[PDB]
Order: C-alpha cells, then sequence, then structure tokens
C-alpha cells in the first residue's frame, strides 16, 4: 500500500463566495470520481487560491460532500506569479492507494486546463 | 500503515513574538495531550498564519518542545478571506495512527473555537 | 512502509526565471542524493517562495529530473516575517521510508545555510 498526493486546479469568473464553492465542489467532485476516492482514504486537504481571491475559503466546500465531514483539510495562498494564471484554485489530496504514480488522475478545470501536462 | 492529519487553530491578541509562541506553544500541546502524539510518528508538520501577523514564525514554538527536534515543520500563508477570522494560526500536524478518521481530536482554541465543525 | 518529511532551504541572488529554477533544481538534486529518494517512494511535494520572488513557479525545476513527470507538486507563499530570510524558496518532500527521522537528511544551501539548527 502507499499514499500518494492528487493535484487538480480549477477558476473562477468572479470572487465570489457561490463561484468559489460551486467551482471547488465540481473539481473534488470530478477528482473523487477519476480516482474512485473514498473519505476514509483521505489523509488530508491542502487548498490553495491565488492572491485575487477574497470572498470565501475554498475549505466550505468540503463539507457540502456527503460523507466527508471529517476530512482534514486547510488552505493556503497561491504564490504570485508574473503572467501565473489568475483566479485560480488549486488542490492536492493525499490519499492510501494502491494506483501507482504513473496511474494518478490529476484534475485540471475551466481555465486550468492551460496548467495540464 | 495509514497517516491521518489532525488540525488545530488558534488565535492572538496582537502581532508580538511573545504572543504568537505562547498561543502557538499552547496549541501544540492541546492537539498532542488529546491524540496522544509521540513526536517520532509525526510525518510533518503545516503552519499557516494570517496577513496580519508577521512577528515570527509560528514553526519556532515546535521547538520549546522537548523530544520534538527532528519534527519536519514549515511555514506558509494563510489567504485573505473578507470576514475570515484575524490573528490566527493554523496547523496541519501529520501522523502515522490507527485511530480511525473519525475519532482523531482537532483542536480548536481562543478566538478560533468558532471554526469548529 | 513509514512516511517522512525532507525539508530543504535555497535563496536566489535575482529573481528570475533561470536563477530560481536552477537553485530549486539545486536544492532538490542535493535532497535527492542525500536521502537516496527514488521518485516513485515520493507522496507529494509542497514548495514555498517568500513574496520578493515572482518571476516563476519554483515547482517547473521537478520537471528537469528526469524520472520525476509523475510527482505531484504545488507551490505556496511563505509567510512575510520581519527579519525573515529574504529571496528563499524552501521545499518539504514527503517520501516512503524506514530511514528513522533523526537520520533524515534536511538541506539548506547557499543563503539559506543560516536556517539549518
Amino acid at each position: 500500500m502507499m499514499i500518494r498526493g492528487i493535484r487538480g486546479a480549477t477558476t473562477v469568473e468572479r470572487d465570489t463566495e457561490e463561484e468559489i464553492l460551486q467551482k471547488t465542489k465540481q473539481l473534488l467532485e470530478k477528482i473523487i470520481e477519476e480516482n474512485h476516492t473514498k473519505p476514509e482514504d483521505v489523509v488530508q486537504m491542502l487548498l490553495s487560491a491565488t492572491p485575487d481571491l477574497h470572498a470565501v475559503f475554498p475549505a466550505k466546500a468540503v463539507r457540502e460532500l456527503s460523507g466527508w465531514q471529517y476530512v482534514p483539510v486547510t488552505c493556503m495562498q497561491e504564490m504570485d506569479v508574473t503572467g501565473g494564471l489568475k483566479k485560480c484554485i488549486r488542490v492536492m489530496m493525499t490519499v492510501q492507494t494502491d494506483v501507482p504514480q504513473d496511474q494518478i488522475r490529476h484534475v485540471y478545470l475551466e481555465k486550468a486546463v492551460v496548467l495540464r501536462p
């Protein structure tokens, strides 16, 4: 068995609470889907946002997922890089899994499809 | 075996090195007491502070804990949420444990008690 | 196998893309050699930069390492601390290992040598 990080990234059109939660929830749902993730198997989660989003912590979205109320999560500010993608929310979900590193399904949504390898 | 994130959050009254260290220490000691954490079982730890705190890295508190000198720890800036908790320091301690997810003991002290789920 | 964090830190003289990438690559290479790290045993990586660095995400360096293209990595902003080390990049690499906690090899390069315990 092993522990692996799963990466995701999305963008919002405006810095509002609803937009941020909607797009965050959608990101987590797509990750969970592609990686068949169960909440008991999640060690922890880190969420970041670029410094142009202030309306809400994206972690608020985690509590909208049935069964995820005990998954530990905290947020952080993403680096402000010159030319870097605007209004972008990123996740690092750490899970216990037997899926090989090269088979993990990292998720890029909305404008963040540009950051896809 | 399994690893598990443990969250803690607290607040300081003022941005002084002595308040940041004292409050940070007290948060960790509570987390440790509640979870029976031994330092050798601690994978790593993350500390965040809101952007209104600049006096000291809270990670410095972690060496006021004897036996904790080899625990890897690093800091990061929390995102600046409009109306979010001020002067708040947050921990994500990643430990090895067989305590089930719904039984991990997350610690919310001072004004941060309102962050309790 | 147990999981463990490996801390690194380095600095750049100038906030340019090439120096950030050079110094970041050099930091990771040293961590890799001191700890005999194979990419598939790397759970995930976090890199932080101080807010004087905007030229590039340090994470891009990781992509210069053959065998490392599936290692999940993301960045964040380090807190701005009065008297804190300028132009500094920090890493937390989380890895599967049987090496004991007090035997793990954390790496401090360039002006970050001052961060060594």
